């Protein structure tokens, strides 16, 4: 069967402690429409029991200790968790645990620590002469103890803070010590894109490294974890994220699927980072994610026939995961990027569809957001629920491009003589609607198609070549498949 992967979770989900038990009543359903893969939040305590986990505190914390005045994480407590991970598995779904490493938040308290400012815009040109900081360094996990590991974090640990507590200033500062330097390689962005927030982690230093390591095999251990998707991973030392997905791999003996968010509108600085982790990871697809965007918001003016240009799919397939929208590009976050509302159910037609990638669902876009905007995304399960059935059961087989007008562009499924009745033809418009001619075999010829979108009534008969005269109306995606 095809995979699927559904992201689940979205910014604004509620801190009412129940975002496990939701997962666990709604596995069900996720087996039923076809999902094969969850991705989940970030499972660890965070720096307050309201952080969406992106600001962790206690790796070894996953909501069974009482830190930060809660014991729960914001999604429920660590039995919640295990019991959603049991009836997932036992439907055949597999899940994936978000992977936080760039940074600490969240200090139990300060240090003192001899420092340096460097530029933001060239963070390899140090600015200042060095000076004492306080920095929020000291990490002393006083609910959990020594359970599970007895490691404790000092400044030492640590390359850099963007806060002094002393003199209440926010900078950017390198500290100073034995061997200290920002790590190599990383993305060259702003000279070295090391530094991203809170207390930065220090991957040359030996202990860190072998805790992290061990850290990572109790984590796919405790929780029984199928995979793992990398948060940051353009500021994080790229040999040691390749060294960590293979540790983890070669201790548990598992497949450990991953997939690193490398977040850059570039195929090409996305290849090199394939290339430095010896290609053992996928990529998300963010050129891929730009170029729907940018159809989205044209109103009929941009070229469909531009849609694979420049993407990691279209050079890396088996390596990427596409994607619409995620947490990062709803409505009022900081990478803002959301594709609008009426092209929506083009884009998935568009990732589901199509034999290339590992397409992942957004879970906001499935329920609708609960921002307080007034653009949030609406629920569109009901447009993207027959489109996941046509991933399901009818794409499969040699595919046909038609990628031949600015506004009007399709493809072919044939079908696979082993998946019965399966064979699709998609076609979708960013303007007014129309027609097309496609192949879908021969082996299909006379059969009765219907649009099983529902956004057309008329079907078409295959001819006794294997042709067939396809519609679309404006602005609109019709997939037909075998009545
Ligand atoms: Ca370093
Ligand atoms: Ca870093
Ligand atoms: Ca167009
Ligand atoms: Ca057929
Ligand atoms: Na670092």
């Amino acid at each position: 069967v095809n995979g699927t992967l559904m992201q689940y979770f979205e910014w604004y989900t509620p801190n009412d402690g129940q975002h496990w038990k939701r997962l666990q009543n709604d596995a069900e359903h996720l087996s039923d429409i076809g999902i094969t893969a969850v991705w989940i939040p970030p499972a660890y305590k965070g720096l307050s029991q309201s952080d969406n986990g992106y600001g962790p505190y206690d790796l070894y914390d996953l909501g069974e200790f009482q830190q930060k005045g809660t014991v729960r994480t914001k999604y429920g407590t660590k039995s919640e968790l295990q019991d959603a991970i049991g009836s997932l598995h036992s439907r055949n779904v597999q899940v994936y645990g978000d992977v936080v490493l760039n940074h600490k938040a969240g200090a139990d308290a300060t240090e003192d620590v001899t420092a340096v400012e460097v530029n933001p815009a060239n963070r390899n040109q140090e600015t200042s002469e060095e000076y004492q900081i306080k920095a929020w360094t000291d990490f002393r996990f006083p609910g959990r103890g020594n359970t599970y590991s007895d490691f404790k974090w000092h400044w030492y640990h640590f390359d850099g803070a963007d806060w002094d507590e002393s003199r209440k200033i926010s900078r950017i500062f390198k500290f100073r010590g034995e061997g200290k330097a920002w790590d190599w390689e990383v993305s060259s962005e702003n000279g070295n894109y090391d530094y991203l927030m809170y207390a930065d982690v220090d991957y040359d230093h030996p202990d860190v490294v072998a805790e992290t390591k061990k850290w990572g095999i109790w984590y796919a251990n405790e929780l029984s974890l199928d995979g793992f998707r990398i948060d940051a991973a353009k500021h994080i030392k790229f040999s040691f994220l390749r060294d960590w997905v293979q540790a983890v791999r070669q201790a548990t003996g598992k497949e450990m699927f991953t997939v690193a968010e490398y977040w850059q509108n570039n195929a090409g600085k996305l290849e090199n980072y394939l290339n430095k982790t010896s290609f053992n990871q996928s990529v998300f697809d963010v050129p891929l994610h730009f170029n729907l965007q940018a159809a989205s918001s044209q109103g009929g003016g941009y070229d469909m026939r531009k849609l694979l240009n420049g993407t990691v799919v279209s050079k890396h397939p088996l390596k990427s995961v596409t994607f619409v929208d995620n947490h990062d590009t709803q409505p009022g976050q900081s990478l803002e990027s959301t594709v609008q509302t009426w092209f929506k159910p083009l884009a998935y037609a568009f990732i589901l569809t199509r034999e290339s990638g590992y397409p992942q669902v957004f879970y906001g876009d499935m329920y609708g957001t609960k921002g307080d905007s007034q653009r949030e995304i609406p629920a569109l399960k009901h447009k993207i629920e027959p489109i996941l059935k046509a991933r399901k059961q009818y794409a499969y087989g040699a595919q046909h491009d038609y990628f031949d007008h600015h506004d009007i562009v399709g493809w072919t499924r044939e079908g696979d003589s082993s998946v019965a009745n399966s064979g699709l033809a998609a076609l979708i418009t960013d303007g007014p609607g129309g027609a097309k001619r496609m192949y879908v075999g021969r082996q299909n010829a006379g059969e009765t198609w219907h649009d099983i979108t529902g956004n057309r009534s008329e079907p078409v008969v295959i001819n006794s070549e294997g042709w067939g005269e396809f519609h679309v109306n404006g602005g609109s995606v019709s997939i037909y498949v075998q009545r």
